[PDB]
């Protein structure tokens, strides 16, 4: 589990707001949601090259032509989309 | 500056795999990112409705139809996207 202490620690170095306690919740949730799916990503793309080991070159970014396929092709598994990517990629969205 | 060891133990709980430094890096800057980015919004959200706390309707999911359109517009942004928020594009479109 994260420390809420850090999280809220390194959120008020963006922020001179107050935090509630539900808030830092949330945002430990998705991180722990983003700490599973990236490992498990990591894990399918070492195992594509045979090894046992994750190493840096297993989180990818997809040129920008494909990831460009790949998020219009997300638009549309919303409706069954887990409630924490939800918020992701509302912020992500919100913020570009 | 989230402490690395904590999270490789929680990439653990979702690999058998060795991992290496580099790779907990990478992670580490992609929560450190989030961090940034969600609390942005969040400010943002309260500012909105004007208050000077963040709260956890600040972290928020609109409709399945304002986030279908927002992904859809989101694709066409790649240009302005960080390799930090490639990355957890890459990792949400490889996933689930």
């Amino acid at each position: 589990m994260l420390p809420k202490a850090t999280v809220k620690r390194i959120m008020k170095q963006h922020t001179d707001f107050n935090i509630s306690a539900e808030a830092v919740d949330e945002l430990c949730n998705m991180l722990e949601e983003i700490i599973k799916i990236t490992t498990e990503v990591a894990e399918q793309n070492a195992r594509k090259e045979g090894r046992k080991t994750i190493k840096a070159r297993d989180i990818k970014q997809c040129d920008d032509e494909r990831l460009k396929r790949k998020i219009m092709e997300l638009s549309e598994r919303t409706d069954k989309m887990p409630i924490l990517i939800k918020e992701m990629l509302n912020v992500i969205t919100s913020e570009l």
